[PDB]
């Protein structure tokens, strides 16, 4: 059992209007997600969309945010197996830090092997 | 209001052991979020421990899981804000994805004007 | 602030088929729903639907559930500010308890003087 | 399988003091709970204890409230076998309404024939 957990804005998307419906894609890194699929990878979009908008409130988000997300990740055919919102808002200047992730220029760019090297460095 | 966002096991843990009482702390990670804790960050540790062994049951990771969490956190002087329990566990071979993500190597040894480069950077 | 906290399946709907989409509305508790808005309640809908089929992944319910909830919920005309899924799934024989609660038919026929005067005694 | 979800304050509790250390036990209901716990039910302490000081925020709930929790249930040698947290808020007027809900005094005084009718006459 393996899985990618994909953020969605700044990753998926080019974050260039707050429109989310309209939203660009970022067409290299979809595309990855879908060499990774027939790799057997599960695709779990983790997203904290709205948690700042409704102060954390996922009764709400689950309400006016999740339709437009599926709705457009259908439109730009992204593969996905789940879809999480509620993640920890980092706030304007914040950030994550983990010891498996990666960056999506990273992901478009790197294979595999390139990427569990990223990993094997760390460890 | 700004928040790191950091994972437990192999970022603030060398994963030397499956004995979680007794892991080996990464001293340099730890250093570098007591000086963001300086700049007015606040701390949220976020992890999926136990997430594998309870089946995605937060029920028993509230009884078996946070205690020892805590304690561990304490013991090595780790500032923290938040706990939160029940992340997504990618299984072993998995990663996340993130446009503001950053391994705890980069964390260790960039300031923040570096480490906000490495996002710019990422939005062209 | 004051919210009602709503199950979904066997309170505002009638449970007679496993067809969620085209499952009977219980048309009194509804209408007693709309009163309590009117009076100032927000109402959240919590529902442990499809626990049991995705075995708790709030990931598959946010993809395959939570549509036909709202599509639902929009067609019978319910009041409610939030839907909240991932409820705990008692099983067959299991039930819940709390000091705070009325079955449907208890909210359909009391008003709120005697609703609290069920909980007053409770103390 | 089958589950009993728990509330705890005015529950497990008598809620006389704001001090959660020191709260009265209400001995009839836990022991009540041992004898289901004998019959094969699973028990989940379900609350939203602190949910109205953190403003919802988990994190918190996580570090200040559970372990109190915690020790007050071993403490009072109750029977458990899950705590859930970061449930939803009624509010002081709100209220919980489920086709599957009794009150403290009712799972008390009743036994499993007898909810089961008590349920039964709602279906
Ligand atoms: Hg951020
Ligand atoms: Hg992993
Ligand atoms: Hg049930
Ligand atoms: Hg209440």
């Amino acid at each position: 059992m393996k899985k990618l957990i994909v953020d969605l804005d700044g990753t998926l998307t080019q974050a260039n209007t707050s429109d989310y419906r309209n939203v660009l894609p970022r067409l290299d890194v979809i595309e990855q997600l879908r060499e990774y699929h027939q790799l057997g990878f599960e695709i779990v979009i983790s997203t904290a969309r709205n948690m700042r908008t409704y102060e954390g409130n996922v009764g709400k988000i689950n309400i006016h945010t999740l339709p437009i997300i599926t709705e457009w990740l259908d439109k730009h055919q992204v593969p996905y197996d789940e879809i999480l919102v509620g993640k920890p808002w980092c706030g304007h200047d914040g950030f994550y830090i983990d010891d498996r992730a990666v960056r999506p220029s990273e992901f478009a760019s790197m294979n595999l092997e390139e990427i569990h090297q990223l990993f094997e460095k760390e460890k």
